[PDB]
């Protein structure tokens, strides 16, 4: 089980593209059928001849392989996936949770494979040991108690190292939005706050929330149905897609909640944190944080990103406000608003950075039938493909729908 470095391995992408619908299927057999006669051809030579000596044209899709047998088997399941490039490049976007979503072990083969994913991690972990008490690398790849500062420290520090890696690979976000926690990262990529003053106050924000109290429900419905059910003791904790948001408050009040939302058939599940973030039951630690908050310098944001406070696009005086960040921690998530603010004006290719495909399904719950495309960039806690592999799909499926500096080499 070791986390020594590995450097990159074979795995190797490859681009095919064509003018059809259409021809792509007939182009990508065509390639998997003369691998298969031409025992010389190595997956090496093939990769940059699929470079250099061919246009990149309008319909395009890609295979990750680490061998020829491997590339040859794909590209005969091989189906087209995004829609053909538009004649504009696309935007980018960065979606980064809040959590929910992380586990030990999250970008472990990332870790291994992938120097500045690596270095990023060593960077955060060395600055963060003063405030965290511990090495976060051991929270990330090792053990960690659930809930813990360090369990969302560790997501906090994932986001960071995963985004970072995307940006050196030049796929670079004209546009961001978190989820709470993940607007904390938005800023650190946007250039609103340093990575290395960010990591100590979000880390005493996660210990001011949880030690807080309360409890936080998410409800499978609308928050028109919600809202006339809160309610002294709750808030509305988030307004996530037509079909999510959150509720938040002292446990009894939510115990009540959740009897009168079986009453009405409205399906819900308790959050596992015992916690109320972005509810009245804040308010004692609210100044507390202030003061963590007036630690950093705070800048205009350098690449657009839209606040949970308003569901809109931050402004400058917002961005460099303490007391809006305050807000920020307080207030409703407007995370549903977010994204169909960021839809409207740029219509970006949605990434999601972290661990799962929340946001993603949240994204295309309120984009609904606008056919937003989505990329995944890490996988779920119990899934068994290598991060490698799930890194080299979202750069090819970026390079397919127009992210020409997705595809690596």
């Amino acid at each position: 089980e070791n986390l020594y470095f590995q450097g990159s391995g074979r795995r190797l992408v490859l681009p095919v593209s064509a003018r059809t619908s259409g021809a792509l299927r007939g182009q990508a057999h065509a390639l998997a059928r003369r691998l298969e006669e031409r025992p010389g051809l190595r997956l090496d030579d093939v990769a940059g001849a699929l470079r250099a000596d061919r246009p990149a044209l309008r319909h395009r899709l890609t295979v990750s392989a680490s061998s020829v047998p491997e590339a040859v088997e794909a590209l005969r399941a091989a189906v087209p996936a995004v829609p053909p490039v538009p004649d504009e490049p696309p935007k980018v976007a960065f979606l980064l949770p809040g959590g929910g979503t992380q586990y030990v072990g999250m970008g472990s083969g990332l870790y291994r494979e992938n120097d500045v994913y690596r270095d990023t991690v060593d960077r955060c972990a060395a600055v963060l040991r003063p405030a965290l008490g511990s090495d976060l690398r051991t929270a990330l790849f090792e053990e960690v108690e659930p809930g813990s500062t360090a369990a969302f420290m560790a997501l906090f520090v994932t986001e960071y190292a995963l985004a970072r890696t995307l940006m050196e690979e030049g796929v670079r976000p004209d546009a961001l939005i978190g989820h709470s926690l993940g607007e904390y990262t938005a800023a650190c990529l946007a250039g609103v706050m340093e990575i290395d003053e960010a990591l100590p106050v979000v880390a005493e924000r996660i210990r001011l929330i949880a030690s807080s109290g309360g409890a936080t429900v998410g409800v499978a419905a609308c928050a028109d149905t919600v809202l006339p059910l809160l309610g002294e003791g709750l808030s509305l904790a988030a307004v996530n897609s037509p079909v999510a948001c959150t509720v938040a408050g002292d446990t009894d009040a939510v115990d009540r909640l959740e009897a009168e939302l079986t009453r009405r058939g409205v399906p819900f599940r308790r959050l596992r944190m015992p916690a109320a973030a972005h509810s009245h039951v804040l308010d004692p630690i609210l100044e507390s944080f202030a003061g963590h908050l007036r630690t950093l310098t705070l800048r205009p944001p350098r690449i657009p990103y839209v606040t949970n406070v308003t569901g809109d696009w931050a402004t400058d005086a917002q961005a460099t406000d303490v007391g809006h960040w305050v807000d920020h921690t307080r207030r409703t998530v407007r995370f549903a608003d977010g994204i169909a603010a960021l839809w409207e004006r740029e219509r970006p290719v949605l990434v999601e950075i972290g661990p799962g495909d929340s946001l993603t399904k949240l994204a295309r719950a309120r984009l609904d039938g606008e056919g937003p495309v989505t990329v995944t960039t890490m996988r779920h806690a119990k899934a068994q493909a290598a991060d490698g592999f799930v890194l080299a799909e979202a750069l090819g499926r970026l390079w397919s729908a127009g992210v020409d500096a997705a595809l690596p080499h």
